[PDB]
């Protein structure tokens, strides 16, 4: 039989570790705790809670953006450096502001049919997935503990805003990451792993040759400081973007990755997965 999964956007309704370098401030701690009650509360069809941010959490934002800000224009896609402008004057993307969930969410219902609703933190590879076949993008709402603003094993608000919103904000973009969902939606425990793979290594992590240079569109890479020029330095190995091949790459998850695979295109991408899901 085929598991469970959603068949309208509603139906995503039904879808802090001791350790984290944050628990040990109080205030960290408890709001994490208000951010994931905010998210457990959500239910389709909610404008999503608006959050005042703290100093600490704007000032961690601040050097964030700023850093990244001075990476994107060699580093980024064009794609990526033609939304971004649009996403700082229609949603408040700047040093001191911390853009709402619900503001971006709108932008990309406009610009692309994407919606975001909040989640409290981890979910599966297949949950995620299947919030993508219905253009719906589970983000977190927190900020990264301060300790280390330039890379995190854990994505937070920051991930979401920088790394992933400017691309979901492209047709072609926007095109390729539902279809990964849609191809997901009640797909086998191997097929999933497969996708979420190819997932990982593209719309997380992927690289793409443009104009003859390798630029970023890898999520995961154009929210982190160091891995964004880690990737590009260029002292990383690269591979070409070949699903059959890259659905077998380990997914690091507490580290900078070991291989960057490189896509000729958005186009070309969706084109080698759809063709690629025909086989599982
Ligand atoms: C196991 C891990 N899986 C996972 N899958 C994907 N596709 N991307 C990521 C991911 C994790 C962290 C980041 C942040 C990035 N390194 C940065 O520093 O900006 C960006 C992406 N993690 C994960 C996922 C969600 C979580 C939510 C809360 C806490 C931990 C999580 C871990
Ligand atoms: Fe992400």
């Amino acid at each position: 039989s085929v598991p469970w999964f959603p068949k309208k956007i509603s139906d995503l309704d039904h879808c802090l570790d001791a350790d984290h370098p944050g628990f040990k401030d109080n205030v960290y701690r408890k709001r994490r705790k208000y951010f994931a009650d905010l998210a457990m509360n959500y239910k389709h069809g909610d404008p999503i809670p608006k959050v005042e941010f703290t100093e600490e959490e704007i000032k961690t934002w601040g050097t964030v953006f700023r850093e990244l800000n001075k990476l994107y224009p060699t580093h980024a896609c064009r794609e990526y450096l033609k939304n971004l402008p649009l996403l700082s004057k229609y949603c408040g993307y700047r040093e001191d502001n911390i853009p709402q969930l619900e503001d971006v969410s709108n932008f990309l219902k406009e610009r692309t049919g994407f919606s975001i609703r909040p989640v409290a933190g981890y979910l599966s590879p297949r949950d995620f997935l299947s919030g993508l076949a219905f253009r719906v993008f589970h983000c977190t709402q927190y900020v990264r503990h301060s300790s280390d603003p330039f890379y995190t094993p854990e994505p937070d608000t920051c991930h979401e805003l920088l790394g992933h919103v400017p691309l979901l904000a492209e047709p072609s973009f926007a095109q390729f990451s539902q279809e990964i969902g849609l191809a997901s939606l009640g797909a086998s425990e191997e097929a999933v792993q497969k996708l979420a793979t190819c997932y990982f290594f593209t719309v997380e992590f992927g690289l793409c040759k443009q104009d003859g240079q390798l630029r970023v569109f890898g999520a995961g890479l154009l929210s982190s400081i160091s891995e964004l020029k880690h990737a590009l330095s260029g002292h990383a190995k690269v591979k070409p973007f070949d699903p059959k091949i890259t659905c077998k790459q380990e997914c690091l998850i507490t580290t900078f990755q070991d291989v960057y695979f490189v896509s000729e295109s958005f186009e070309d991408a969706k084109e080698k997965m759809r063709e690629f899901t025909k086989t599982i």
